[PDB]
């Protein structure tokens, strides 16, 4: 699973505030709160809801306040969480990631219309530390926007999070690495 592992290594590095190669729940929750408040302009109410949910999400992966976790244990923790949460999702049940994604959604939905516009998505992608062209940002928006409505709903954004945090690499390759001639 090199692609899932790679997303997770880049995220571990992003949330490892002191850059020492070990991570705590304090680092992870600190950096996530800092971004929602200072990059995405969350209100106090918004930030507290997000804090509680992100704490439960990252806690589910086995991270704890006051404890430093090394990479092997970190990634095994995410594997375990992903496996349990994908079972819940398969049974149409509530997940920790869905609860997190709900609190985040309210914050990135700046115009409170219940859908994420392209502009809203550009701000969110930037908040996660991504630097990329307009064209690349638009492509990942189109990928997220399954019904091509032009805005991203809660279900689309849930699938987005599930794909990033939990979904393992496809078992088989496609002809042309999945490209179309
Ligand atoms: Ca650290
Ligand atoms: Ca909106
Ligand atoms: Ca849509």
């Amino acid at each position: 699973n090199p692609k899932w592992i790679g997303r997770h290594k880049h995220m571990f590095n992003f949330l490892d505030v002191n850059h020492n190669g070990r991570i705590s729940l304090d680092e992870m929750v600190y950096k996530a709160s800092d971004i929602v408040i200072n990059n995405l302009g969350a209100t106090p109410e918004q930030a507290k809801r997000h804090k509680d949910a992100v704490e439960a999400f990252f806690g589910g992966a086995g991270m704890k306040y006051g404890v430093e976790t090394e990479w092997p244990e970190y990634i095994e923790g995410w594997k375990r969480l992903a496996s349990e949460e994908l079972k819940r999702y398969s049974k149409n049940q509530i997940t920790l990631i869905r609860l997190w994604g709900d609190a985040l959604f309210d914050i990135i939905d700046k115009d409170q219309n219940g859908a994420i516009s392209l502009d809203e998505w550009k701000a969110y992608t930037k908040s996660a530390g991504i630097i990329q062209s307009s064209e690349d940002c638009e492509e990942t928006f189109r990928v997220c926007d399954i019904d091509e409505s032009g805005q991203l709903d809660v279900d689309e954004m849930t699938r987005q999070h599930l794909g990033f945090w939990y979904t393992m690499d496809p078992a088989c390759e496609k002809l042309y690495g999945g490209a179309v001639p």
